[PDB]
């Protein structure tokens, strides 16, 4: 497949409010929330990957291996644990994170030099694209 590596910066949030409702983040921590750019910092090497999200209120970490299922402790963001599986699909990634909310997770995939990704959840969705600095 492809190689996530980088430092990628955010250019684009879309639904990013409707989709934090939806996981039943307070109205407190949404304001601050959609101020802050997050952007992705991700080493793989094959199929180990650090996924961190970096923002200058909090991280969210991620470290897994495609393919194989984890529980998910999503402390910070509405603190629920999942059963989620990271898997390939070509040389996209399809996340599925099972618990509580219906239909969550998110796909991560490269078009040209841009970090495309869609977050979903009970049919809401949030668009993120990212960009390395040139
Ligand atoms: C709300 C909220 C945040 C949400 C982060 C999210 C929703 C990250 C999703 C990452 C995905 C879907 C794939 C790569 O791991 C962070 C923790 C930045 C700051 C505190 C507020
Ligand atoms: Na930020």
């Amino acid at each position: 497949p492809v190689d996530f590596t980088g430092y990628w910066k955010m250019l684009v949030n879309e639904n990013f409010e409707e989709y934090l409702r939806a996981l039943d983040v307070n109205v407190a921590l949404r304001k601050i929330a959609n101020l802050l750019k997050p952007d992705k910092e991700i080493v793989q090497d094959g199929d180990h990957m650090i996924i961190r999200t970096l923002s200058t209120f909090r991280n969210y970490i991620m470290d897994f291996q495609v393919g194989k299922e984890f529980e998910e402790d999503l402390t910070g963001i509405d603190d629920r644990k999942c059963m989620t599986t990271v898997s390939w699909d070509g040389d996209k990634l399809q996340c599925v994170q099972k618990g509580e909310k219906e239909g969550r997770g998110w796909t991560l995939w490269i078009e040209g030099d841009e970090l495309h990704l869609e977050m979903r959840v009970e049919g809401v969705v949030c668009k993120q694209v990212f960009k390395k600095v040139q």
